[PDB]
This record gives structure tokens, C-alpha cells and sequence, in this order.
């Protein structure tokens, strides 16, 4: 079952054994992925979160967050541990009190504090809405149909050698798959179909880093939403999907009764699918339990080009048609060297106390924030640009801006911006080498938003910034519950800080 608006969500230690091989793991609810957490537009979600862990191996703080919802005028509710609170303590519970207005689609749920959500507190957030305008492209949308993509590790994360190459070990499709190596036969995840009816997939993907080519044999892919963006229908026979991003596209049960392969290529780790590596299988109800014999194509016919989506409703693009037609044009110089990435030459290092909490205290401009250069101003009310350009060690690099969506002027592979109808998203490719992806948006949500890559182990590595959006305003506009305030006080007494 699906949990929420308002639910206890308990955070623990436990094994788990996804691919056949037995690790701890940080878990929400229990299990892995968590459970779907789930609401209507506009409702108020109340998460408590009791952080129950014990093992220092994967750390025993903990914070959340909510993947693309905006938390207008609920900053501190955002997650990401010393931008916008102090982590929870074991032990210890927290109340996200937020509320999901104007918005409505695919979102996730993860720790939001070191590498943690790597070793298992990630699962998915879905925001239905009542009177969807894509509901006539599908007869059934609910837990059955969320496919989340999941990277897993046998090393755990705090655990992983600096110095060495970080793959993972398997590919988890909602929660199952094996292992690249020392493959053995565990059990695939089954997604069950009826003959004739058409299922809104809502596709996750949860990974900390690889990038997956999404298929299903015999079938394709209508999407519909993009990173909880209505789209114009879009039909595919393969998603690349990288880490965070979200999309539904409508699956028309229209193949003979039988089974077909799902597959999901990460661009690292197990190549190919011997042993059933990278799969999980679409049954139709009245098939053989057996395995698909299906096979993909040697290529693809109508692969994903962002491009090629479009907004469902007239969003168009925010500023002028033009390189720097914006109030605010920004353009980061994105790099790495010696283990550390950096944004506009500084390496992010989480400071002692929260952005928010700085700001809250009187800090009021930007150079005045710690991180020292990690913190950069936003005006009010403003068109913002920002142009990421590719060639960091390490890509293709998704890109992820808390607070906001935005229009992707830009996108990977291919020069040409498009200043009349992009589609919107939360994460973003950068792309390759020579690449200047680019995003537009407003800024009508003061707060510090962090902006980073969403591989996990280059965040860790420094890979962020934050707009500290109309500082002026932050205040007045995210009051702030007790229980918040009390948050860094107990965090800094119980590590002695
Ligand atoms: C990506 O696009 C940005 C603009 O959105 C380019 O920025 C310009 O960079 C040159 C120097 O390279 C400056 O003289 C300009 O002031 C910048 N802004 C403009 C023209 O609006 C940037 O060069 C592009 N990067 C790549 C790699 O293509
Ligand atoms: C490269 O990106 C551009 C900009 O998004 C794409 O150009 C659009 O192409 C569509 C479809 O033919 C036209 O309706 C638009 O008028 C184009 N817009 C612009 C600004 O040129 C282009 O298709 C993309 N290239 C590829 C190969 O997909
Ligand atoms: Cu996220
Ligand atoms: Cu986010
Ligand atoms: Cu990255
Ligand atoms: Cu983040």
C-alpha cells in the first residue's frame, strides 16, 4: 500500500539481499526500495520521520528530501543536510510539514545527507491529480505501475576506497535484479499487465549514478510527463534516463499474451544481460510463468531526444530569445581535478551551520554565507539563466536545482537552443564535451536552493553551489516550527560541536 499524506516514516538498519547477496542497509519502512508515499495536489504532507538507526557504518543522522517539490515558503523542509537543516539524531523524529500546491506528477524521496540514500533510503513520491488532463491516455495508475531504476552496491558507501573507481553491482528494478558478477538466479521483478488495457508507467529512476537505457521488448513508450511536467504525448522505443529524473509514458498492453523482457543498460557497470542482468520482466495476465524469449533490436528505432519533448500546457520560456536574455545570465565554470569537483573554482564542503539557519541569524548577503564562494545571490522576481557547460570529468553529469523547475534552453548533443517551447524539468544531462545546456527560470521562492549534480558521489565530491534565492525575504516568507529550530542545537551537542 501506498502511505501518506500524512504517515510515520521509521528509518532503519536491516539486511537486505536484492540480488542475492546479503548487505546492511539505511531503509525507509523496511524495505527497498521505501514505500511510495503518495498524495493529491495540494494536499499537506505531513512526514514524520523517526530516525531509528544505529549502524555508524552508514551514519546514524539522517535528513530527507523531496525530490521537485518546490517547499514555497517551507525552505526548511527542503532536506539537504547544512543547506537547509541539521540532520536528525537517533532516536529522535522530525516533522516535514509541507504542502504540494500547483504541482502534480512522478517525485522521489531520499536522505539527502552524505552518500547515505546510496545504502537504501530512496523510494518513490507520486502527487495525483484529480482532474488530470492526460487521464484519458490510460485506464490504470497506481503502486503497480512505478518502475524505479535503482542502482546497488555491495560496498557500503562510507566504506567505498578513496582512490578507486565507484561501479555498482547490480541493477534493481523495483528492487530486484542481479548481480554483475558471481551472478546468481534471484529473483526478477514482475510487472503484470491485462491484455488490451493501457497503464500510466510512472518511471523513476532512484539511481546515485548510472544512467539507464530504459526498453521494453515488443512495446512502446508514450510519455506524458517529464520530471512532473505534462508533455505532449511523445512516443519512444527507449528512454536514457539519468540519475533523478522521473517520466510516465502511457504502456499499451497491445502484444501478444506472453513475456517480455524490461531492460535497463546502465552506462557503467554489467554490460548486456547474460544471466538476466539488467532486466525484469512484463508478464501479461494468462502467460506462462516463464522467462521472456523476447530479444531487443541491434538499434533502436525512436530513441528519447529531449528535444523532441514539449510541454503539454503553453509554458514557453521566461526572459529573451537569446544567449543572456535574462535579468540575471549566469554561466558556471563546472570542474574537476584531484578527487574534487568545483563550481566557479570552489569544491563544495557542507559548512557547520545550515544556509538557511545562517540567513535566519542576520547574514543578508551572500559573500557573508559559509561556504565561502559556495554561496550565490538570486534577485526577486527575476529571469535567471544558467548555462552548464560539459567536460567535467566524470559525465554526463544530470544537473538538479532544488526550489524550482525549470526550461531546458539547451539540451545535450546539440547546439541549437530553443527559446519558444522546451520542455520544463528538475534534472538535466549536461551533456558532453563542447555541450552549454541551459536553463531558465524565475525566482518567485525565496531560499537557499541547492544546485548540484545529482550522481551522489560527485555531490559528496563537491559538485554543488547554492542560490541563495531573495535573502531579503527568506525570512518573513519560511517561518519556521520549533522543532527545526531545535534541530541543530541537539545535532551540534550529540557530535560535540
Ligand atoms: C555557453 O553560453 C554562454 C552564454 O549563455 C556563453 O557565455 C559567454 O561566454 C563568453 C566567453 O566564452 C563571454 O564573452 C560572454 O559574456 C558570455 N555570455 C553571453 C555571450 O551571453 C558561453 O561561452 C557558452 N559556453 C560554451 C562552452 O559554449
Ligand atoms: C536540435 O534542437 C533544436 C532546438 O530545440 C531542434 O529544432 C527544432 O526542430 C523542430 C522539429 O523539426 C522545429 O519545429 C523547431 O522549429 C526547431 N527549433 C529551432 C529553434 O530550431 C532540432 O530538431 C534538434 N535537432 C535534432 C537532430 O533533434
Ligand atoms: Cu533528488
Ligand atoms: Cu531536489
Ligand atoms: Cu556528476
Ligand atoms: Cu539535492
Amino acid at each position: 500500500a501506498q502511505i501518506g499524506p500524512v504517515t510515520d516514516l521509521h528509518i532503519t538498519n536491516a539486511n537486505i539481499s536484492p540480488d542475492g547477496f546479503s548487505r546492511p542497509a539505511v531503509l525507509a519502512g523496511g524495505t527497498f526500495p521505501g514505500p511510495t508515499i503518495a498524495g493529491n495536489t495540494g494536499d499537506n504532507f505531513q512526514i514524520t520521520v523517526f530516525n531509528d538507526l544505529t549502524d555508524p557504518s552508514m551514519l546514524t543522522d539522517t535528513s530527507i528530501h523531496w525530490h521537485g517539490l518546490f517547499q514555497k515558503g517551507t525552505n526548511w523542509a527542503d532536506g539537504p543536510a547544512f543547506v537547509t537543516q541539521c540532520p536528525i539524531i537517533t532516536g529522535q523524529s522530525f516533522d516535514y510539514n509541507f504542502n504540494v500546491p500547483g504541482q502534480a506528477g512522478t517525485f522521489w524521496y531520499h536522505s539527502h545527507l552524505s552518500t547515505q540514500y546510496c545504502d537504501g533510503l530512496r523510494g518513490p513520491f507520486v502527487v495525483y491529480d484529480p482532474n488530470d488532463p492526460n487521464a484519458s491516455l490510460y485506464d490504470v495508475d497506481d503502486d503497480t505501475t512505478i518502475i524505479t531504476l535503482a542502482d546497488w552496491y555491495h560496498t557500503l558507501a562510507q566504506q567505498e576506497p578513496i582512490g578507486a573507481a565507484i561501479t555498482a553491482d547490480a541493477t534493481l528494478i523495483n528492487g530486484l535484479g542481479r548481480s554483475f558478477t558471481n551472478t546468481t538466479a534471484s529473483p526478477l521483478s514482475v510487472i503484470t499487465v491485462q491484455s488490451g488495457k493501457r497503464y500510466r508507467m510512472r518511471l523513476v529512476s532512484i539511481s546515485c549514478d548510472p544512467n539507464y537505457l530504459f526498453s521494453i521488448d515488443g512495446h512502446d513508450m508514450t510519455i506524458i510527463e517529464v520530471d512532473g511536467v505534462n508533455s505532449q504525448q511523445l512516443t519512444v522505443d527507449q528512454i536514457q534516463i539519468f540519475a533523478a529524473q522521473r517520466y510516465s509514458f502511457v504502456l499499451n498492453a497491445n502484444q501478444p499474451v506472453g513475456n517480455y523482457w524490461i531492460r535497463a543498460q546502465p552506462n557503467s557497470g554489467g554490460q548486456g544481460f547474460d544471466g538476466g542482468i539488467n532486466s525484469a520482466i512484463l508478464r501479461y495476465e494468462g502467460a506462462t510463468v516463464e522467462d521472456p524469449t523476447t530479444t531487443a533490436p541491434t538499434t533502436f528505432s525512436n530513441p528519447l531526444v529531449e528535444t523532441d519533448l514539449h510541454p503539454l500546457a503553453d509554458l514557453g520560456v521566461p526572459g529573451q530569445p537569446f544567449r543572456g536574455g535574462a535579468d540575471d545570465p549566469l554561466v558556471l565554470n563546472l570542474a574537476f581535478a584531484n578527487g574534487r569537483f568545483s563550481i566557479d573554482g570552489v569544491s563544495f564542503v557542507p559548512p557547520t551551520v545550515p544556509v538557511l539557519l545562517q540567513i535566519l541569524s542576520g547574514a543578508q548577503n551572500a559573500q557573508d554565507l559559509l561556504p565561502a564562494g559556495s554561496v550565490i545571490s538570486l534577485p526577486s522576481n527575476s529571469v535567471i539563466e544558467v548555462a552548464l557547460p560539459a567536460g567535467a570529468a566524470g559525465g554526463p553529469h544530470p544537473f538538479h536545482l532544488h526550489g524550482h523547475n525549470f526550461a531546458v534552453v539547451q539540451s545535450a548533443n546539440n547546439a541549437t537552443p530553443n527559446y519558444v517551447n522546451p520542455i520544463w524539468r528538475d534534472t538535466v544531462s549536461i551533456g558532453g564535451t563542447g555541450d552549454n545546456v541551459t536553463i531558465r527560470f524565475t525566482t518567485n521562492n525565496p531560499g537557499p536552493w541547492f544546485l548540484h549534480c545529482h550522481i551522489d558521489w560527485h555531490l559528496e565530491a563537491g559538485f554543488a553551489i547554492v542560490f541563495a534565492e531573495d535573502i531579503p525575504d527568506t525570512a518573513s516568507a519560511n517561518p519556521v516550527p520549533q522543532a527545526w529550530s531545535d534541530l541543530c542545537p541537539a545535532y551540534d551537542q550529540a557530535h560535540n560541536i
